């Protein structure tokens, strides 16, 4: 026995806040969180306690410390099959990572509609509010490898596998409502331009390099998604606080065969929230697993990620009613024109047991649809349907990837397909072909119908010549970027400016920066001028004179495009650093933690060393991390309670803690003598909005703090931060 | 016709300093650099200028912007083979990364021995000082994925492929002289313990988590290499400024049949230099590609990485003359007892053309030896021999990985092996077996001999029973960690204490921190008490009385174990930040640059925006990066010239640049009114060692600054940094 006497090696199997317990495989953490998919995985879950260590062939190992050798200082013998099996498995552990979205973090959960959608779709999983569909959701970045950092500036993926009674439906979306390019044929070109450059494989997790900006400068269709990426959309605070979108127009098909154009949305019930660039970038170094950690910890704490599924619905007769093409995936559908109808809720409530087996091996593919859904001619979606099947043949080693446990349907699957590498299913059917008489033609085709019917494509009319040609209706590149720009708040606009400015400064060939600045002048002159000024570029007369693109169907903005214009901040699951001293006023701390608890806000108690400190009244306070070990980057606000403030007053790390949080626009609260830290961040005696201060941490001081936290960041502080050396 | 008219898209094909030009593929950057291996790759190099865009079957493509569809808004057609070939290739770009050492950066070079070593080895590549051997060297971290960050704390790999006239020899070493474990059977245990934990795949690039320290606390044999990893050896400044070691005892075999034991060494001719922890961590965020970029840029500049091959040589009859077992890979051979004999020089002087083709596909394996070398019974080496062949079968797709161009021998290779996936060689031999008469038994066996002879193993005596048993002579864990500790300077000991303290503070289960502290108590009490204090742990009276381990063969220390005890700095290839203002005194700048050029030191000119500023006298100064864009982390020293200081005096970023460099112990030089910045880093009027100051940059402001850079960092500043909030 190697475990400690007191059992402190094993985390409690009950929900606990971030950092109170060691994290654990989801079935050991939350053994009674069940869904039909989790239950069906029980046939392959393997335990460990009380079992003998064995080879893979079931032979018990006596000595797992030593190779077999001739003499105890002799050569290793070829007949050591225990060593070789163990080393062979190790030698072959890795499989190819995903071509794109290789970095991702996943969890199990469930979906339930708010109401029957049978009027617009025959999809069985939307037929009844009491129908619960298990899901497995993987969130991801796009550019970086599986080992890259989470808080990069990038698009994020948001892929949901629905295990429905009528097939797996995979909704494979991103956190912006469009993509960079129009036609799938260009996907390898765009992806090669953004990925590490081929001679030296730099940079990882970054669009901030010559080839990306070269491609963008030569392909103005990219400008819309580039605006999204350069805004704070590209740096979410958490996968829980970002939107999701299918990107493409798909179709719903009802029992009568009527088709309705649909775009899919996921609305985060924790609201929208993003980092600021300096904080995100520094966070890639301080914790490159920050989002992966934050997701896994939210679920272990019972702060389940929740999203509302939304449909923007457009009748078939309305295909041509907008001044952009519905099938152009570089164009969004403003919610002011077509509202998002809220259709159901998805809740992510259990982490995987084994990351490699369930997350790394999961296969999501937008061609995985079910009766009641169909495709459109969107030329980016069309070519996707080829790729997500093809790519699995090397990534997951052959065509039986659907037999990998996480990928298996929970509903029946039977057909005449046979063999392939690592074939699991042993078919007993005398027939492997149809039509057959020898098994009475089973399994049999099923006619399309209102429920449990076979899949039939919507009989869309196709008229034209075989051509490699972009639709003329796709040839407008500037008006959606502008609509997005005009819908941002002024501080969101300034961060977009800073995102282009920072990125372009890392482009080595100056003519690329100039060409990009030209494209910005086609979108908005104020934007183009602001970025030009940060690059030392002067706009020419021609450029000052470029007529702005037209409004989108008469819209001069749509506030649903902003992260922050319409407040939807939720503090549950956020985190505050509390900076301790060696004699904390226990009364400040009691009230603080009580008020945070009431709102579901977590706390990490921080000090200049590990172990514990003792409060004025003798309460022993355990330390979660040092100031340097858990930087302000990792929290949403900072409180400094009263006590022996002299203990920390001269600590560089504790002062810097506050400077960093201040620079990144986080709320700061200072009680009693903690107000002496106002000097480090240059706050006037009379105080400032976003700095909470009081003689003690009374009820009012906490309400003020928690109000600021609901608004996420103190945007009004931005003009004070450039004087601050941090 | 998309290139700019002025040709500025194309990097100058001649040596230029970091940042002056875009980087490029080696064969375009340095077309005149050659060696035998680079010449032999010529048949697979593919050009591009003036060629048509084609399919892989050579069919010219007319439209590479669109898929083939029925009507320009219609569905994509299955008959578009140009689209499917291009997506198919993209879909299968990725191959499995290396189980360990997945993150690495590589270059071509050559090796030449100083003199014939024929008296001690018949290895052809060591036989003649005129004999030049091409090499390809890949440096790496160990734990993180291929997309993880460079400046992590980790062991580093240093692998060299020698393309000799008698076979490929791979010398597959690391940057410390030992390993964590004794027997290869445990390799998957240790590697699993250090790698991201299996439920959630966290943390990347870091040993700072519970499973690593649980294994260490249960396996004291690990403590030697842990000491190294926790010292500044764990965070080198550059692959150019670290040592390399083969780790194991191997044999040399001369023409007479005499065996001599040998341990391999690489000495960096640029000297030994490491980062400090806070700087290394933050740098994984600001530039996760910093070592890869630095290596590529040094070679493009002509600062070729150079290393001296050295041997520690022990006669067979001295096998048992030490306090430790020569075969135990957790033990080092102190240079005090067995000096390193210099053998030859290696220069890395060309970057690859394609990172994937040459770096990612390169296969190094220490079983690749040549006649004149042989193995020993080291039980970690012994097991390695199995792994590096086996692992290539999945990583590189089959047994023909030696035909991938980078892996090919430059010397003849002929045998009776056939077939296998992606077989390139087309064999014309009528025979595929021997003995044969039908091809007169060719290719033929060759007897061993003084040169050009067949491989024969040295006839070592083996005697004992078939056992899975550790040699008792390996059962001593603490003496080498202690010898390591006592050989370090007091500031190096401080950094070791801080590395244990930081990592252990991230271990969630406290009993594990306590168990590790109990292990440090067996090594050295001062070390153990200093880590304990940082962790709030108190040593027991029993722990305080642990007798220290014996010295190693009479040694109370060995200064060759310290990075810094014996100065060996070299400033060539280092970089200085120069913080500009809008009216720079140009006499200061001429003097600065002239002095830096004279020592081969680079400079990057930084401002608050990109573009240019104009000096007092109309000299236009191009700006390389912004203060935020190229942080102090990325440079070795900072110089602030005189001019309009009021321009930058209240710029937060400019002040913080100096505070960050100050904290990280970098030399800082201030001229004239730039002395105003002394207030931000809290320097007294009369000055301090490590801050160079004067009315103007002369003559001997530059000699002082450069003397400080030669010493690398200002260690004496350490007591001052805790105060500073940065
Ligand atoms: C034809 C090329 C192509 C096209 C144009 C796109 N994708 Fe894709 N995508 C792939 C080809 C691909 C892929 C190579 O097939 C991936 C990588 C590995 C895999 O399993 O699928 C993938 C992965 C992938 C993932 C990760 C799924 C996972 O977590 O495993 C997401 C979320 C998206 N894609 C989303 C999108 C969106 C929203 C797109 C446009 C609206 C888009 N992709 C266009
Ligand atoms: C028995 C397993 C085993 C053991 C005990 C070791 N290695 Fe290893 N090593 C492997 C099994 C392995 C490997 C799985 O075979 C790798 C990864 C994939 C590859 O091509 O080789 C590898 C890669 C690898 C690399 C990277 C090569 C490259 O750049 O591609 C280096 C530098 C080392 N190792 C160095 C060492 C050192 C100095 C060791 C002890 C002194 C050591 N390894 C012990």
């Amino acid at each position: 026995s190697l475990a400690p006497e007191d059992g402190s090696h094993r985390p409690a199997a009950e929900p606990t806040p971030p950092g109170a317990q060691p994290t654990a495989p989801g079935s050991l953490k939350a053994p009674d969180t069940r869904n039909e998919k989790l239950n069906s995985l029980e046939d392959v879950r393997k335990g460990s306690e009380n079992y003998a260590l064995t080879t893979n062939q079931g032979v018990r190992i006596a000595d797992d410390q030593n190779s077999l050798r001739a003499g105890s200082r002799g050569p290793t013998l070829l007949e050591d099959f225990i060593l070789r099996e163990k080393i062979t498995h190790f030698d072959h552990e890795r499989i190819p990572e995903r071509i794109v979205h290789a970095r991702g973090s996943a969890a199990h959960g469930y979906f339930q509609p708010y109401k029957s959608l049978s009027d617009i779709t025959k999809a069985d999983f939307l037929s009844d509010p009491n129908k619960i569909t298990p899901v497995f959701v993987r969130f991801s970045t796009v550019q970086g490898g599986a080992g890259s950092a989470d808080t990069v500036r990038d698009i994020r993926g948001f892929a949901t596998k629905f295990y429905t009674e009528e097939g797996i439906f995979d909704l494979v979306g991103n956190n912006t409502p469009i993509f960079f390019i129009q036609d799938a044929h260009k996907f390898p070109d765009f992806v090669h331009a953004v990925k590490p450059e081929p001679h030296w494989a730099i940079p990882q997790g970054q669009s901030a390099h010559d080839t990306f900006w070269d491609y963008v400068s030569l392909q103005p269709e990219t400008l819309h998604n580039v605006m999204w990426a350069m805004s704070d959309r590209g740096i979410p605070r958490s996968y829980r606080t970002m939107e999701g979108f299918g990107g493409h127009t798909f179709r719903l098909i009802n029992a009568e065969g009527k088709a309705t154009f649909v775009r899919f949305h996921w609305k985060p019930l924790a609201g929208k929230a993003s980092l600021v660039w300096d904080e995100a970038q520094k966070l890639t170094g301080r914790d490159p697993d920050f989002h992966r950690r934050e997701l896994w910890e939210a679920i272990e704490a019972g702060d389940f990620p929740e999203y509302e599924l939304g449909f923007q619905l457009i009748p078939e007769e309305d295909e041509f009613k907008f001044d952009f093409d519905l099938l152009d995936p570089t164009k969004l559908i403003p919610e002011e024109l077509v509202p998002v109808q809220r259709v159901g809720k998805m809740v992510l409530n259990r982490n995987p047991d084994n990351f490699f087996a369930e997350n790394e091996q999961a296969a999501f593919h937008p061609g995985h649809i079910v009766p009641g859904l169909d495709f459109t001619n969107d030329p980016l979606l069309q070519g996707r349907l080829f790729s997500y099947t093809d790519t699995q043949i090397s990534r997951l080693g052959g065509p039986n990837f659907h037999e990998i446990p996480i990928n298996r349907p929970t509903c029946p699957y039977h057909n005449f397909q046979r063999d392939g590498m690592h074939r699991m299913g042993i078919d007993t059917n005398p027939a492997n072909y149809e039509p057959n008489s020898i098994n009475d033609n089973w399994p049999r085709e099923t006619p399309p119908g209102p429920k449990r019917g076979g899949f039939e494509s919507y009989q869309e009319r196709v008229e034209g010549n075989k051509v490699r040609e972009r639709s003329p209706s796709f040839g407008e590149y500037y008006s959606h970027p502008r609509l997005f720009w005009l819908s941002q708040t002024p501080f969101e606009q300034r961060h977009i400016v800073d995102g282009f400015s920072f990125e372009l400064s890392k482009v080595v060939r100056p003519y690329i920066r100039e060409r990009v600045v030209d494209q910005l002048a086609h979108i908005d002159l104020t934007l183009a001028q602001a970025v030009a000024k940060n690059l030392g570029i002067e706009l020419t007369d021609d450029q000052l004179n470029i007529t702005p693109p037209p409004d989108v169907n008469g819209l001069k903005k749509d506030p649903s495009l902003s992260l922050y214009a319409i407040p939807d901040g939720d503090v549950k699951g956020r985190v505050v650093a509390i900076l301790l001293n060696d004699e904390v006023r226990s009364a400040d701390l009691l009230a603080i933690l009580k008020a945070l608890k009431a709102k579901g806000v977590h706390a990490k108690l921080l000090y200049s060393r590990m172990g514990e400190v003792t409060a004025d009244d003798g309460t022993v306070l355990p330390i979660a991390a040092t100031f340097a070990g858990a930087p302000s980057l990792t929290v949403d606000a900072v409180i400094v309670p009263c006590g022996n403030i002299a203990d920390i007053a001269d600590n560089g790390d504790a002062n810097y803690y506050l400077m960093e949080a201040y620079k990144h626009l986080k709320p700061i609260a200072l009680a009693g003598d903690a107000r002496k830290f106002k000097a480090t961040i240059k706050i006037a005696d009379q105080g400032e909005e976003g700095i909470v201060e009081a003689d003690s941490a009374d009820g009012s001081f906490m309400d003020e703090l928690l109000t600021l936290m609901a608004a996420h960041r103190v945007w009004s502080r931005i003009p004070k931060i450039d004087k601050i050396p941090a």
